[PDB]
């Protein structure tokens, strides 16, 4: 049928994911007696395209009491942005889940986070001289890494898109699994708290410099932030409000079933989890040729439970996130070059066969030709970049 495109499409999408770095990477910073962090955020642009935001982060304790300095690991975020239909003001309702991972198979401040903690957020900002203030409130549940908050823009209309402020607007609320509790800097510095500093680069546009104090005041965890933006284009995605607000949907029974079909290409023994050896097989037959260390690495990107293998659920989660976010054109080109083997700019009937045969799928010519026939918008008997993009959505 045509669901041969979706299958192998998603299989290339998956290797795309396992090759990139989408998490919050955290490292010791001994000099500053703290941590450093870096990560990339993808903001969907209205209709097509992505606006990427590269983050650099630094945290320093406010007090003198000993702190935990972690081995490298990451946080994994799931954000949901919504509207309060009763809210007249410019606002953002936020639901967020955050888990630590990245290390395969316990401080005094960790005690302060065992129940539900109230949160207050206070931001003053200035982007290209357009000043604004955001006020926020809600709760945090470190037990499940859960955050629920509502933010009001107290100065009227917010001059930047709400999504762009999510990372600035309390990582002490992340769930650290049992085996990684010695690595939780954030809770370790409570109640006195930390300074959190960031520079955020919006590609082809300006940057935010942020500084925040995160500490307890009485029984509330408070985040007080100042933000400065410069070099922004007034017609760009930020100042021009061209960024999608709504967290793209949930998942069809139809979509889940497609991700399962891809999953089975990797899970060749049908045991419900993907090994390094299984990942390798698919990649070699796809032309690439990675080391045992890379495979451990790619798997570690998505290995929620740290067992060294991608479990079926872990795989769904991974795919759900990869479908919610848009790939950059660089990334889509790489997906193309997997097919366009000679690199002429076009996927030939012959090239498409070569790939499928290798993926473990014998298919007749009318079969192959039909796939080609399906994607062929103009009708040159091949698939070019523009045709490919439209058939990878
Ligand atoms: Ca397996
Ligand atoms: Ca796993
Ligand atoms: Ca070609
Ligand atoms: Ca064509």
């Amino acid at each position: 049928s045509r669901r041969k495109w979706n299958k192998t499409g998603h299989a290339v999408r998956a290797i795309g994911r396992l090759s990139s770095l989408e998490n919050v990477y955290i490292m010791a910073d001994k000099q500053k007696n703290g941590i450093k962090a870096n990560f990339k955020i993808r903001h969907n642009i209205e209709d097509r395209g992505v606006q990427l935001a590269y983050h650099y982060q630094q945290n320093t304790p406010i007090g003198d009491g000993p702190v935990l300095l972690p081995d490298n690991h990451y946080l994994s975020v799931q954000s949901k942005l919504s509207k309060d239909p009763n809210e007249k003001r410019d606002h953002m309702v936020l639901l967020e889940f955050v888990t630590a991972a990245g290390i395969t198979l316990v401080s005094k401040g960790e005690e302060l986070f065992t129940g539900v903690v109230p949160i207050l957020v206070e931001l003053d900002g200035d982007v290209n001289g357009h000043k604004f203030s955001v006020s926020g409130e809600g709760e945090g549940d470190a037990t499940y890494g859960k955050l629920t908050l509502k933010f009001i823009c107290t100065t009227g209309k917010l001059p930047v898109p709400w999504p762009t402020l999510v990372t600035t607007l309390v990582q002490c609320f992340s769930r650290y699994p049992d085996h990684m509790k010695q690595h939780d800097f954030f809770k370790s510095a409570m109640p006195e708290g930390y300074i959190q500093e960031r520079t955020i680069f919006f590609k082809d546009d300006g940057n935010y410099k942020t500084r925040a104090e995160v500490k307890f005041e009485g029984d509330t965890l408070v985040n007080r932030i100042e933000l400065k933006g410069i070099d922004f284009k007034e017609d760009g995605n930020i100042l021009g409000h061209k960024l999608e607000y709504n967290t793209r949907d949930q998942l069809t029974e139809e979509q889940i079933a497609e991700f399962k079909e891809a999953f089975s290409l990797f899970d060749k023994d049908g045991d419900g989890t993907i090994t390094t050896k299984e990942l390798g097989t698919v990649m070699r037959s796809l032309g690439q040729n990675p080391t045992e260390a890379e495979l451990q690495d790619m798997i570690n990107e998505v290995d929620a439970d740290g067992n060294g293998t991608i479990d079926f659920p872990e795989f769904l989660t991974m795919m759900a996130r990869k479908m919610k976010d848009t790939d950059s054109e660089e990334e889509i080109r790489e997906a193309f070059r997997v097919f366009d083997k000679d690199g002429n700019g076009y996927i030939s009937a012959a090239e498409l066969r070569h790939v499928m045969t290798n993926l473990g799928e014998k298919l007749t010519d009318e079969e192959v030709d039909e796939m080609i026939r399906e994607a062929d918008i103009d009708g040159d008997g091949q698939v070019n970049y523009e045709e490919f993009v439209q058939m990878m959505t």
